């Protein structure tokens, strides 16, 4: 087992067979109160697991500090799957990538491992997330040192 | 059944056939995400409803009006007691009141009531409130008809 | 407004300026709980309103009785898109429909109409659920009556 | 920083500057969702944390290994106290004790430490559980291996 709410680069995710595009993960372990009527992970703890890795992976691929002068980011869209049923103290594996970016917004794409006896996708996950002014002025263009790690960490072409 | 989302008078109340000291209550129904994984209504639930309750019946009471004015509501101390189990879709009505209140703050006590063929409590509960200058500069005073209205409509003696 | 989480059909609907294809609402309010820490309803909240909606909406189509002999259903996917951002105590009516339906399976669509001094569209969903023997024994076919609603009800022609 | 989602031995605790008479602690992180519409975590998350404690802790005491033999675990009653604001990302112990037992029901309590430069309770809490036979016969006897580990471990004099 990797430790917890710590960001895991690609060497461990490929020792527990999570493969390639994957670069970057966040490990948790399912709560008693994600569970459903019927035991099972209920469909929107996976969309609150994806926004969880999101808040620290923007600010290590340098999108934002949550600061004053930084952008405010607004979800405009996800889609989750669900492709394995999940209950009770499973441990799992987020992952999470930028797929595509434009000048003042982005795509990501996320998936969900569990760590059982078999390493297991349960989920997978996109998100179409704007960069807005604080001010209210209108749309705020993605930071270079953004654009570049999205580039260099990611591999995502700038084309 | 009464309206939802508004609040039912002391005489709708005995319709129902909900006791005094009641005066004041609101009806909802329980929802499928509300449940625990044996199909109950999870303990924080019930402690959520007398969230809700709380911001309409402190207007209704003119402790505060919201505005960026007004002052901030700061929860001190819950207690909450689970007495039958609420399963899918059962409508109720929450009902609460101030029972004692000093300067800057006061103790609410709350029930539920499933609605059905016969109308049952299932819970009740408590806060304990106070209230803080929204500039951070000190203890705000409950109005002076905050404390008339505590002690007329909800039959609090005195402080 | 109409009343609260009580079917709303399409007269209702129309008369609430909601244009078809809809035929099919409920009602409810925004509370405090649903909403994040800047004070708007919380991405997660759009599709737990679409699937209480599912839940009244498929034993009215006759999918469904949750019973013993019913088919457990099961969500495979979902999507949600973001218009307009919502905020504390906002009424709002929810619209779904089925949109398309195979053997054992089928497509809802969903939108959320805020009822303010304008009526809006704040958000648009769609699910696709499949249908399992409780049992375990695989998929479970839509039953015929539920087959027949969804093109008299819903308009989706069954070619 | 210790290892999260661990139960955490008295040692352990004592050297995050967590006191007596805690013993049994379990570390986590707040999340994004746990946040109300100022930025704190709402006072929900905090039962919910005492209760995620509880299921490990009634294992480690050895009150029921959850088979689908062991008693059915009823809560009966909740407190919590809010002793100091938490938000975003803040790393915390929670400890639990059993307080007092009888013959098939016990009282437990519960702090919230949050982790960092200094170490500080940030709320406390308690519950009242009680244990019945699975299959609906009657009540269920704290295993007397549990009575023990009250009373060694939790420092209970008796019942």
């Amino acid at each position: 087992l990797p430790p917890y709410h710590t960001p895991l680069p690609a060497e461990t995710l490929r020792a527990l067979s999570i493969p390639a595009p994957w670069t970057f993960g966040l490990a948790d372990r399912v709560r008693f109160g994600e569970l459903d009527a019927i035991g099972h992970v209920n469909h929107t703890a996976y969309l609150r697991w994806y926004e969880s890795f999101r808040l620290p992976f923007l600010k290590a691929r340098h999108v934002t500090d949550y600061g004053p002068t930084s952008p405010r980011l607004v979800l405009k869209q996800v889609h989750c799957t669900y492709l394995a049923e999940m209950g009770m103290g499973e441990d799992y594996v987020i992952t999470g990538r930028v797929s595509n970016f434009r000048t003042t917004s982005f795509t990501m794409e996320f998936a969900c491992w569990r760590l059982g006896d078999a390493v297991e996708c349960t989920s997978e996950g996109s998100a179409v997330v704007v960069l807005l002014n604080r001010d209210g002025s209108g749309r705020y263009p993605i930071p270079e040192a953004g654009r570049a790690s999205f580039v260099t960490e990611d591999g995502v072409l700038a084309a």
